[PDB]
């Protein structure tokens, strides 16, 4: 038996995505990168609780997988399922060390890179990433944003407090906490641009592309003035598409 951070975090999790205010920008940001999922098989990477695989589902895909290293996490995915009826998938998996199951036309994985511990099991994602797709599949990802500085402003305000920034190998190590009651500790990882794009391109993917996340006008509107400058000047989050 092996213990996983979330499975300290569970349930908080998704009260997390309820209430953080960068949690509409990612959901928002994944799904156009998506596109139309009608008729696709889907493998959701870093599952959690199966949000996007489920909406994804949800949105018309043909068969959806989820993957997460967190007993616990998989444990709630599945009851949700059960209590929604719907024919997801669950497996424990460490990504950076399982087996592919499968050829998928997309690959979707929000929150999975930045648990990377080193740039070593970096590479070895998207290898796997790569050996999990169809020769004209993509990958959909959300990340840490390799030029997040915590000297130039905390996320707390949008959802993530961020607690110190550690020199780690050639990358950063960041230990943080969920805004939820109570406040749910977990560490993360920023690699660096230069890291990212070698490991993308050793992997086989021949395209990769980043995207800013989303923030629109609405989001704007409903705040107060200023509320999203640290969003914009020192953004956390960023999406990113890979294409074999
Ligand atoms: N190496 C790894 N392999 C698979 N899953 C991992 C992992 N490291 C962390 N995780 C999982 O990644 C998740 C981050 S939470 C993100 C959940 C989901 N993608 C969403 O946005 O709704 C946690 O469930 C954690 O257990
Ligand atoms: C899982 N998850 N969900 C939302 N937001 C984040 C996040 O900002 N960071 C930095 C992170 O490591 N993990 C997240």
């Amino acid at each position: 038996s092996t213990t996983a951070r979330y499975d300290s975090i569970g349930g908080l999790f998704e009260d997390f995505t309820q209430s953080a205010a960068q949690r509409a920008i990612e959901v928002r940001t994944i799904f156009h990168m998506i596109g139309d999922v009608s008729g696709k098989s889907v493998l959701d990477l870093a599952c959690g609780f199966g949000f996007f695989g489920r909406e994804i589902y949800r949105r018309g895909a043909a068969k959806v997988v989820g993957v997460d290293i967190s007993e616990k996490m998989i444990e709630l995915a599945r009851e949700e399922s059960r209590k929604y009826g719907d024919p997801l998938e669950f497996h424990v998996r460490d990504v950076a060390n399982m087996e592919p199951l499968g050829q998928f036309d997309l690959v979707n994985a929000a929150w999975l890179f930045n648990y990377a511990d080193s740039v070593e099991n970096l590479r070895k994602m998207f290898k796997v990433v790569r050996a999990s797709l169809k020769p004209d599949g993509k990958l959909v990802a959300y990340t840490v944003d390799p030029d997040f500085s915590l000297a130039k402003g905390n996320f707390a305000k949008y959802g993530v407090n961020v607690l110190n920034e550690r020199a780690w190998g050639p990358g950063y190590r960041h230990d943080a906490e969920f805004v939820t009651d109570p406040p749910s500790q977990f560490s993360f990882y920023r690699w660096s641009r230069a890291d990212y794009e070698s490991a993308i391109a050793d992997a086989g993917f021949s395209h990769f592309e980043w995207q800013k996340p989303l923030l629109e006008a609405d989001d704007i509107a409903t705040h107060p003035p200023g509320f999203w400058d640290v969003f914009q000047n020192n953004c956390l989050q960023t999406g990113l598409v890979c294409k074999p």
